[PDB]
């Protein structure tokens, strides 16, 4: 990440291990789950490019996610460059992955005066639409073809259902509630939950079905 | 959370790792048990609305449970919105700037630390989501009250911890002893504590 | 606990989720063995009494022992309301520091003017887990004494176990040792005790 | 690494035991496999050569290997020599053999960054042993009868990782067996889905 | 310990949760082997008696061996008040020390004026550690012999471990080593002699 | 170590009881294998003779080890007083260095002072270093002689096994590594003629 020091310049701070430590961890535990990109970009907080690529390189298996993520991340380099033809140069596609530009130039990016460009921020968000597709990719289902299992617990089904519907707005996962999610109920709950009307939240639904 | 740097400005300080963690490994053995509420608003504390979400979305079951505190949230968010009606200085927060779905880290610093109205979004914030995981904790709670009686061969120590456990998901203790505890129990006469019913059946 | 800000001011500052789990640890570990009372003082140094219920909260099990010491408070707090009768804060009352209808702010308030608000609730809560501990203790003293073939050392840290959680030492001491301590005479040291049965 | 003390002088900053533990425990744990580059350049990062010298030193099993770092440390140090005829720092100052911490400091700070060179001829040696303890290679990566797809683009790139080490320019023909090597159902949908398709779509069409 | 808030003045801090964990977890795992002197001494430095009393306190078992610190901490009180008989603060007993009759805040008061009364404290805690270590000493030195194929190094390592609790090292060396032992003449160090028994 | 307190002055500051422990363990778990030189220096790195006595009587057993240093850190106490014969400090002896007859504060005198300072610290840390190298070097049990490549050891085991032993005693003779390498290798390895380095002996024995 970047720091003041007593100065008040701004330098370079190196990744600690924890945190590193921590972002290897939830790779091997939490897969692709849908929740490894919140832990991603929580671990990833305020790092530059140089930092983030430690923490991508890091990772011992999933090489093939790891090489789709490196795929995306030229995709959105080459359109940067597309639309982006004593001092210090322009960052290029390359310069914002933190591959042709060093930690001091990342820094000079971020916090210059005129037109900054948080470097460690976009980084960032080319590597979440690289682990979305991935998120997506060991997500098979489809949020259609979601049913309750005929001795399925509700409590367990709706969070199938919603697990799914995040791999995948807001405002979708509303038009599935009131139709996916009581159309693909087991009879048993669907002759309930169509008794308690129109206009019921999840919450009063949950408990009819216990 | 918010800190000071060396020249005494409030800044941002992204949540530890060590935190998120305890956050996560809290929601998953104590699933929502009653003592998720301490932990939550202990491991949240001090924690702007950009740290919470964090922590909420850091979660990796319990979906279902999630989408029913984004509905507590969004109705909390209507009565501040219906109770705090809407050029060069920040906005007035809305309700889904305090729940930071529409809000900065640096605007949520803003609004905590101005001298001039200072409104503290984080903690309204977490108010607002221990309404939605008291609501988890009574759904999660499997056993009634009623049908916690003590095993024929329970000791009663097991049993009392059953008994308020029971209770804490959401004269019935002595109904509900086994016959040898209940003879025991009723041979103390009225106003016995607590202490003196697991002392006398020991 | 309470720390000051840069404007010098007495605020409120949340209780570390390292001592937190610490204590949470410590009554999974420790059950209601006599060490949970030096604990709990330890790890609730310099707290408010809002900080002391985040504390007891956080405990899933042993409901039964937190509903003896809620009891034990009652009647502390009674305690306290009976000898305890415009622009300033009102004076605490029983359950002002039991933190149950005060608030962080007013209990720092009371601490920092001077009543110490925080300390009274612990002291309060050692005095409920006091009786835990003695109600979690298995063996009674008098039945504690000493194996054929167990060795002085290990007996005197049992007996001495068994007389922390609520002339006998020597009594229930097995034949081989009554004779060597007795022929000590009464008021000889334990260290003296412990050399001669070794 | 360098500090300054409180009168804002620049001093040197002894190691931590948790980042010297922290690598004891990767070297131990990861032995040489490719991520313990990563592992060395974040625990390494800013450290002056007397500090990787400490990291280097504290391991304790793979002396083989350390042998073959100081190899290509006098290797790389006979380069910077022959290109570069307190003093100016010679070879041997970059690896922290003739030079003392604060001679190191004096060069950091002016500027010679030694600490970085020297990272950078040690990740030359453990990238000539990442290479050496890589068992299989590519060529014997085929996709078993009843592998999913999936499974078997990670040993592939698993592999391909642990050779490509030693490569400066890496070379991206390699991935072309990918397809080769892959069982006659998932080959038929690959050859399908034409050349240039990206590695999500081929995933996907495997599933 | 101690410490300076904003103000510039002493007050108290509470003692680290890691520093107790640490300190319960040694006497659990090293017992009373002699290296427990120096593991009290680190952990229990800067302490004043109220935080040094939190650390045997908390030890859960060993409760005949912290009887035997208590008598030793009584003596030196006695000793103490033997040797030390309006508006400022009273000069410190023996019990005053010993954190049994002082306050966090009193204690602070004798250091920061003097007179170091978690050092003294600390002091007699030693003394009855010393007690203890001789006392679970379970070999004599004598029975502390080379075995007929046992390695000089294995069995200088033994000497000095039973010799640490409480000339001869080559009496008690196996018949192998002894005729080389005495052959390199008196005044020989330890180093060479291990050498030449390799 | 040392440190500021809030007034600017040089205080001690007590040694971490994470610092501690973790030497405790290292001493444990690696004996006396050639890596416990590293871990002393960097978790003793800025210590006090005072600070440095609290990690050694901290060790629990290996006490013959000891006793070879207490030897060794008696003998450069006499080398140092043999060259180094009323308001301030007195000069430290000896002893002074090793801590056992000084003070904490009168350690950090001796360091801080500006005018003719002596780090009895980094001093104290070199007696101690000598000495546990002469126990590196008496823990390894075989001569570099002794180690042959088994019959049927892989070569990359072998190099282990040959430059572990070689660093617990600069000859930098690779001689024996061929010698005594398993006769299968030996041939590929005479064949690949001098001037190989070691990456490539490595990789023809695989």
């Amino acid at each position: 990440p970047i720091v003041t020091n007593a100065q008040g310049q701004m330098i370079h701070q190196c990744i600690s291990p924890r945190t590193l430590n921590a972002w290897v961890k939830a790779v091997e535990e939490k897969a692709f789950n849908p929740e490894i990109i919140p832990m991603f970009m929580a671990l990833s907080c305020g790092a530059v490019p140089y930092d983030i690529n430690t923490m991508l390189n890091a990772i011992g298996g999933h090489q093939g996610a790891l090489q789709v993520l490196k795929e995306v991340i030229n995709e959105e380099a080459a359109e940067w460059d597309r639309t982006h033809p004593g001092q210090i140069r322009e960052p290029t596609g390359s310069d914002i992955a933190g591959t042709t530009s060093t930690q001091q130039e990342q820094i000079i990016w971020t916090t210059r005066g005129a037109n900054s460009i948080p470097v460690g921020d976009i980084y960032r968000k080319w590597i979440v639409l690289g682990l979305n597709k991935m998120v997506k990719m060991y997500s098979p289902v489809s949020i259609l073809d979601i049913r309750q299992g005929p001795k399925e617990p509700f409590r367990d089904y709706v969070d199938r259902f919603y697990k799914t519907l995040r791999a995948e707005t807001q405002e979708v996962k509303n038009a599935a509630t009131e139709t996916l999610l009581v159309q693909n109920s087991n009879p048993d709950c669907k002759q309930i939950l169509k008794a308690l009307g129109p206009g019921a939240t999840l919450e009063e639904m949950m408990v009819a079905c216990q």
